[PDB]
């Protein structure tokens, strides 16, 4: 099928300039005894206009929408395919494109082919017209900065946490833990699985959470933010939770973000939040993604691809990991993921992308961070225009959750001032106490801290 | 954490009899330098009530809902976890459980832990009360048999296809292609990506397809079935397509199945079809699943787990592959996947499951099949109470799509009669002509066929 | 839905699960919410199944919003004490389609994790096919209890 579904003489520069194709770059390894080009061509066919044999029903018009392999490097195990724009599904309702079609064609059936050892998407290019037909984000970090009374341009670090334990707190205990963090921090979110468990019903816990928000706001003089999980199988269940949340928070309802477990939940749930509640910050939680985005995986698509898709879907923010600075699987090069979702112009691993003013998706950092690890994280990224949720780093603090929230903020102020963390600790109590809260991390990152800070009987 | 999130003295037999836990069996390999139990215990914690450090907010009540490792085999790389039922989310609207919560906890964050090399679910057990709170299927194959005028019990083989090419046919060509197959076959479905492309809009093609269904019904005197793709990001787009489909088919609207790309589309799209249009057969298409279900994968979950979940979600039927008899990745032991979704009582790789009358999900066979390959597939499976869609096997036939449909039916009749395929071909032209349509398959499966068939 | 779904909830064989004990709340009209809830609790200590009498709904002396949460408390209390599941069949009969749905929605929300144990009773003969289909099509996952009040006006042995 090489003759029909491959044209290795096409120039990528031309395919991009034309603006008539979505381009996709994969890593690929063919099965034993299978030629590399024929594998790529079969993938292109199975991912667009054909199957594994000739069919009587094929006409010449069909060939015009064939996906085409325009580049392969067998030595490097790379293949690139051009997908004509007209292949992708459109809403009958409003003509917009849908991400589920992109997934179906470009990373659907080709993941189960017997003649393919493995196939993973590394990057993709979206031309101007296709980008115009995606929803894109309706809210972004600047809306949160505005609420917090900080500059809508470069408003900087937003301190946050997840309520701990991840499951098991009853309504009153849950509301109290929320209150305690907000005395020092900006941002609280449900842990990914917390919803309407029988031991902590939503109708009971949420009004109490709002009371905690009000009390913290009155006492601190600062606005507070809450990100609520509305993930659910039933579309109308999602809307029921959402409707109840906004009514409950009343005059502070703009401060309610909606969290959706978008990876295991799928594009449907993300779009429900985005289209039915565009005026609420949409928080994309990627739980489960590791099953394909892991460094050891040669299937599906990468974390980078996921983040870039989420921006098109209309996520206000998305988890991008800790880039090797915490407890999940990530490395320092993952900073490109944040750049791609927050900048108007950025170059991915294979494709440069212009966003033409589409709103930025906030990079949200979570997973094993604390005040001691943050200075190193910020140095790698180059800035702090982020939301940083730290469950362990906050509730794990020896003094209080509030002190934990403060320690996170002081760590950012330390890095921003370009100061020495140990010396910074000498003038910032909460930050200093984080060393004693997480001594194993302290010994590794800042050896000799006990001696320098006078932490001894 | 081992002391808290593992109790290897718990008896699995007791955990099952109690009916208070969902049990899950994984393959697991810890990261380098990490002990197996400490890995397992950490996995249990991250999948329920805790994190990687102690927190001041922990109370004693939280421990009662801790997930517990109750079994490990470091040598075989197996671990099993008991998840208390109360952990899982419930609708405020109607109290039922949701599959996305099961996914979030049992195969969510645990796929990205740095101290875990890999982790994949092999099987799970659902106790009676949790099962009562799942939607389950509302329609099944017996509903199709009833329409087709066949016994609602063991109605047997349903011949089918996918329209080929998978993308690109315009409305009139598309509808004409549909008509040609139905002259011989029962069942047509959209290929997984076909919807409202600009070269073939739904409002244009669907009325033409219905015309094709009517012409074939009048001419064959047999009822026909069509499975339409309604997959879409927007819930209300799905409903727009569904509403239009039912109105268009009018008095035959009961013969319309709704196809959903449930893996890439997610539980949200499946439940939209299941709950808003329960009286329509819901066809679960598993496009994308190979990224975790592949034999080469050590992450996510297996095809078996996926299929078992789909039944809980309320799929009327789901793709289960060709079990090593076609072009995708599958083997003969995959027949257990079909058994688990269609039987009332079956034993999985790790757990026996009673279904207590929940409707069976139809095993749908698709992917590189033709009349020559079917006899081997049926012998392995043991029956033909299946829907078999063959795109290439049908439109690939040298004579016609109708002839292709007949050859598929004749292949089932051959196996059912326990006949020799080469000798069966001597009395069935359509079946015989399938040898010439796919000579390469013919040479492998039936060497010397050219001489015997002349 | 059918009786096998009820057998399943009750933990009995889904095939030939046998006798389901039940009752109607007495007096047929007149109990206030607390008295009504108490009567429900008392039967459920021994029985499986309770249903509204055919006319009981939202009378001014016993509003639905008041009584239904109390009935659910009684169902829970009986379940906890007997270790047996209990069933309740609620009248949602009403002229207005949207009144029926309001009652149905409120009932399922109220019963929360036990909402599958709520049946919907419809006075189908005097109420007509419209009301029956409303329950059947808008709430198919809830057991539909057809009450034939009024039927005797034509079905009587004396009727021709
Ligand atoms: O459940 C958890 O583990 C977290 O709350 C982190 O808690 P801690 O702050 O206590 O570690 C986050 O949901 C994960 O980090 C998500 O991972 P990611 O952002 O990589 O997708
Ligand atoms: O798109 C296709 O390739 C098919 O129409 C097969 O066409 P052919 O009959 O022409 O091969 C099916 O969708 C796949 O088999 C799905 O795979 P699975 O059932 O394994 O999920
Ligand atoms: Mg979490
Ligand atoms: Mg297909
Ligand atoms: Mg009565």
């Amino acid at each position: 099928q090489s003759n029909r579904y491959a044209d290795l003489s096409l120039k990528e520069e031309d395919l991009i300039k034309g603006g008539n194709h979505i381009l996709v770059a994969y890593t690929m390894e063919p099965a034993a005894g299978v030629g590399y080009l024929e594998a790529a061509a079969h993938i292109a066919a199975e991912s667009s206009t054909g199957t594994n044999v000739e069919v009587s029903t094929t006409d010449e018009f069909t060939k015009g929408v064939d996906a085409l392999v325009y580049f392969i490097d067998e030595a490097k195990g790379i293949m690139k395919v051009a997908y004509p724009n007209d292949l992708f599904d459109r809403n009958v309702t409003d003509g917009r494109v849908m991400i589920v079609s992109f997934l179906t064609l470009c990373i659907g059936n080709n993941q189960g082919m017997g003649d393919i050892a493995n196939l993973q998407m590394q990057d993709f290019y979206v031309p101007p017209r296709m980008l115009q037909l995606f929803d894109g984000p309706a809210k972004d970090i600047s809306d949160l900065w505005r609420i917090l009374g900080r500059p809508v341009k470069d408003g900087g670090y937003i301190s946050g946490t997840i309520i701990k334990p991840k499951l098991g707190l009853r309504p009153e205990p849950f509301a109290k833990a929320a209150y305690q963090f907000w005395l020092g921090g900006d941002f609280i979110k449900n842990d990914e699985p917390q919803g309407n468990q029988v031991f902590c019903p939503i109708k009971k816990v949420l009004p109490l959470v709002y009371d905690s928000l009000k009390r913290a706001q009155d006492e601190t003089g600062q606005a507070k933010l809450f990100s609520m999980n509305i993930t659910a199988d039933d579309h109308y269940e999602m809307c029921a939770r959402a409707d109840f949340a906004l009514e409950t928070f009343g005059p502070d309802a703009d401060k309610v973000a909606f969290l959706v477990d978008g990876f295991v939940g799928g594009p449907g749930m993300v779009t429900t939040a985005r289209r039915q509640y565009p005026s609420q910050y949409l928080h994309y939680h990627r739980a489960g993604h590791g099953m394909v985005t892991s460094p050891s995986s040669k299937r599906g698509y990468t974390a980078f691809v996921l983040a870039k898709m989420s921006r098109l879907q209309g996520a206000s923010g998305i988890h991008v990991g800790t880039m090797g600075y915490g407890k999940m699987e990530g490395g320092k090069d993952d900073r490109i993921i944040a750049y791609m979702i927050e900048r108007d112009s950025c170059t991915g691993p294979f494709y440069h992308q212009e966003w033409y003013g589409m709103k930025p998706t906030t990079p949200i950092i979570s997973g094993g961070m604390n005040a001691l690890r943050l200075p190193g994280f910020f140095e790698n990224l180059g800035h702090g225009n982020v939301i940083n949720t730290a469950g362990g780093g906050s509730y794990g603090h020896i003094d209080s959750p509030a002190a934990g929230a403060v320690s996170l903020r002081q760590a950012y102020e330390c890095w921003k001032a370009g100061a020495d963390p140990i010396e910074w600790a000498k003038e910032h109590k909460e930050f200093a106490r984080a060393f004693e809260s997480f001594p194993k991390d302290a010994d590794k990152l800042f050896p000799g801290w006990r001696e320098k800070l006078g932490v001894h009987k």
